[PDB]
């Protein structure tokens, strides 16, 4: 854990090291190297990191053996490729939902040196990064080539988790028999879309948009590196994505009903988003109160967001995600027990645990 | 060549992938509808350069018998090279505002898309590639290569990306204030950037690499021209000769955005070095302005310095050094496939 985070400088160093390698004139280089060390630094730097500790303790208690230096170096190594990875999505993330701050500081592209048109071709750096490492770090490991598939992967159903969390109420999701038209460049006002409201529809985006990379990425990362495909992957699997489904029921709690002096971030109403809170006050609202969310719903007025704010307070949506957080946590222990591995069940304990504060 | 029949199975074999996800069978259809336009959209309707390369090198390197299941690699290949250029022409359009692409509209502005989904699509046809090159040769030797071949001209790509962007920038004139978020820095030239050497070194890595460097070795990576064959140097050499060569029309007919977009160009650095002291603050006045009156300056000063005669003089010159850099390959069939790449450049 702490092992974990003095183990960054020399990732970050090595990825440096190789674009200082490129054929450009010293000064060119002088300059590159000052913006990519702050690019990974910034982003890099003030998250839990429970994705890179995933790697570490799953790669120690896979199986009790010795484990040497260098091999220690391959495992921090994936699990400093996760937080790149986390790194380069809270970027992205940040330029789509227009964010304003993450991590308490103001989100990259805000940056008047940086720009929405920096941090568009920083994502890419970022993301790109992660397989420069693991070609320098595990080149000649067995697992390599799995390895990158993983991370592929998780990355291609992150993507499409994104594309679900963005386009589920938007004109060509509600209108499927209209194509697309290609010719139109004026504006789109957003609006829910009452057949996408339900539980159904949100796990298939949160199972994508979290899981994958949060949980199984990690987990198949320290198995593989480890050396092991099983059945037990199938398992593990399985309670990524209702760990996956725990971890994002909460990230949608803390939006509405967290401090962002705590969390490190400010907007799930305003931006339409399909949520957890949204699809419970649905479920157990009158009809009158319905069509009051449809008309405040997806709207950056401060006015119409109190509205929604006032009916989950109504509603008393904190107690029923109390409700919802004791019965997912029992749930995913039940799973975790027919695991058949006290190793891995070991750390899918500990880390549930350790979720929502990290270390 | 057969190339432009094989774009339907490679789209369909990744659609096909995304919709093995367990995803509710509406949410599947919607997925379908919007990425099959994603990849139609921006992978059809360029000259297909890149594409034709890998397909000629593949082609005159095993001067042999080919099988319709060793095509169907290469065409793989040649399709993620395209795919390639059609993440990087989406990505390109948003960073720089873009109006029209391959005469019709960027994709970013159409009112069903936006920024926000044209982010996550460059991440998209960039992964695309990887699962394409898995699907089709994850069982070829030379598997491991191609994608590292993919990932090293994406990576310079993206370096040469960032020194296109930012060479005129506060940052590269003299540390980034993490602090400002409210002054927006007004774009200006810097006249100890408008130096060939700088050009070259943004130019090469900006477009040389994944438009030459990367669809060459494909075609011999595939073929099975070992990676220790002194010859990939030699074509590293030559790309980089291509990618200049080619860039610098790109700036040509670009004139005969980037005068207001403030980006160093070719016809730029031959007017400064040929310009008198009044001129040259002329050109620092006018220069990456969105004013008709300052472009409309800069457009009189290219004619008035006859920068298309330079041009002219300048495409002959390096065709040349070229031609004498292929000569010294001593390989029948690529010098072949170069010195037809070199003629149909442009067209
Ligand atoms: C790594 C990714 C996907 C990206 C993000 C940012 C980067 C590095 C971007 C793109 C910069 C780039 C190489 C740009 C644009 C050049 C371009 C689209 C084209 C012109 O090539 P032609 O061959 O003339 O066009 P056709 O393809 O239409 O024939
Ligand atoms: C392929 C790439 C890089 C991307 C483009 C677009 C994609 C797929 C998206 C990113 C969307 C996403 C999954 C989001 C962000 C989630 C996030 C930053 C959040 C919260 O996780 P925590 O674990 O709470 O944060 P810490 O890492 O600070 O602990």
């Amino acid at each position: 854990l702490a092992f974990f985070r003095n183990m960054y400088d020399k990732y970050r160093d090595a990825f440096l090291s190789h674009l200082n390698e490129y054929s450009l004139e010293e000064e060119i280089k002088e300059h590159i190297s000052k913006y990519y060390k702050l690019l990974f630094d910034y982003n890099c730097l003030g998250g839990k990191n429970n994705r890179g500790i995933l790697v570490i303790l799953i790669y120690e208690y896979v199986k009790n053996r010795d484990i040497n230096s260098s091999e220690w170096e391959k495992a921090a190594c994936l699990a400093w490729c996760i937080e790149i990875l986390q790194a380069a999505f809270l970027v992205a993330d940040d330029i789509m939902d227009k964010g304003e701050m993450r991590r308490n500081k103001y989100c990259w592209y805000l940056l008047k040196d940086v720009e929405t048109k920096n941090a568009v071709n920083d994502v890419l750096l970022l993301y790109n990064s992660i397989y420069k490492l693991i070609e320098i770090y595990l080149r000649n490991e067995s697992c390599y080539v799995d390895v990158i598939a993983t991370f592929r992967d998780a990355t291609l159903k992150t993507i499409i988790g994104q594309h679900l969390d963005t386009n589920i109420f938007s004109d060509k999701y509600s209108d499927a028999h209209r194509e697309i038209d290609v010719n139109n460049i004026n504006v789109p006002q957003p609006v829910i879309d009452i057949n996408m409201i339900n539980f159904g529809v949100y796990k298939n985006i949160v199972i994508h948009k979290t899981a994958y990379y949060s949980f199984f990425l990690p987990i198949v990362c320290g198995m593989l590196l480890a050396g092991i495909d099983n059945l037990i992957y199938k398992k593990i699997e399985d309670i990524s994505m209702l760990m996956g489904e725990y971890f994002q029921i909460h990230d949608d709690y803390l939006d509405i009903f967290g401090d962002s002096t705590k969390t490190g971030k400010v907007s799930d109403i305003q931006n339409n988003k399909l949520t957890w809170p949204l699809i419970k006050t649905f479920e157990l609202c009158s009809e009158p109160d319905k069509i009051k969310i449809v008309k405040n719903y997806g709207k950056n007025n401060l006015a119409c967001v109190k509205v929604i704010d006032s009916l989950y307070e109504q509603y008393k949506i904190r107690k029923h995600y109390e409700s919802y957080e004791k019965a997912q946590k029992a749930k995913i222990l039940s799973a975790i027990n027919e695991l058949h591995h006290e190793g891995i069940e070991y750390v899918l304990k500990y880390l549930l645990e350790i979720l929502f504060t990290g270390v």
